[PDB]
């Protein structure tokens, strides 16, 4: 059954649950009420995977409720950084077209290199790399140029609900965004 | 069963109740025990669609009780909007009285844009849309104009009630509103056995 506007309250995970899922300390976070993008990327095509909760994605007459959270190591260290978004559409069929926002605009982003110019004046450098998307599933992967720094990324379309997340760590964030996106899912009361 | 009218004491959801309902922080509310209209519209027949809780609806020799509450994400900060307003009445026929106050009085308001003049002395131009009510159910929209902030609003008559409820946001309020009048309808004993 489709999901009521309030899951959004339940649906992010804390950052206890966080450090318990990622197996490190999560010490910061801030909880975001709307869609928000901090940043412009050169390669337009590598939008809707630079990051999460985007505005172009959820932002739509049909979104009901929407809800996010930043975790991090601590304030100032994004060692371990964690993000989660989630979006309540009024029909499953706005919560396909949100998905497909993701998933029809970056054809082509997979093996790209661009800028990220964020909006507090810092400039980073990405590559994109991802196997082509599922019906209702997509995963994606960003590396910081010159660093093992990678940012692991999830979004799942379950009936009237789009969610994502990302895991950014060194090594492997992705078997920590599987169980976190897993976490997430079994808030959602769809049975 | 018709209800009694101590159940308006517990019919409005507190701002914690409307939080969960909406899926989002709302902080401040006010609550009301009594009708009033806070405004004027320049076009008369979206009069009793401009907002809920209206003298002109609830204000009636057979109302019993009333109370209402609006709530917001924060004091000065109307992101989230929610109102409702519950009128017990001595007659189910006096609910469908105040029902049609609603809906008879607001024929030719769907399609239409018109100012609305707060008492707080600014305007705001609103955009209704509606499709003709039912029996005991009338549902409508306004959008103010220039953006995507949309006020969604349901009116029920269940046995010797009028209720309404309001949910003001960008995206769609629907889902929520729907939710809340269920919230409030589940609160006033009227399972007939
Ligand atoms: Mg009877």
């Amino acid at each position: 059954r489709p999901s009521d506007p309030g899951v959004v309250s339940y649906a992010v995970m804390p950052k206890g649950s966080v450090s318990n899922i990622v197996g490190a300390p999560i010490r910061w976070e801030s909880e975001f009420t709307a869609p928000f993008q901090a940043f412009s990327v050169d390669n337009p095509v590598c939008n809707n995977w630079a990051d999460i909760g985007l505005p172009e994605v959820f932002n739509d007459p049909d979104l009901a409720s929407f809800g996010g959270a930043t975790a991090q190591t601590a304030a100032g260290d994004a060692t371990h950084l964690v993000k989660q978004a989630v979006g309540v559409f009024a029909t499953v069929d706005a919560a396909d077209r949100a998905y497909h926002r993701v998933v029809d605009r970056t054809v082509g982003c997979a093996g790209q290199t661009t800028a990220m110019h964020l909006d507090n004046f810092h400039t980073e450098v990405w590559t994109f790399t991802g196997g082509p998307a599922g019906p209702a599933d997509a995963d994606w992967v960003k590396q910081e140029a010159g660093t093992d720094r990678r940012c692991f990324n999830t979004t799942r379309k379950r009936e009237n609900v789009l969610l994502q997340a990302k895991v950014c760590q060194s090594g492997n964030g992705g078997p920590a965004v599987n169980v976190l996106a897993g976490a997430m899912q079994n808030t959602l009361g769809q049975l």
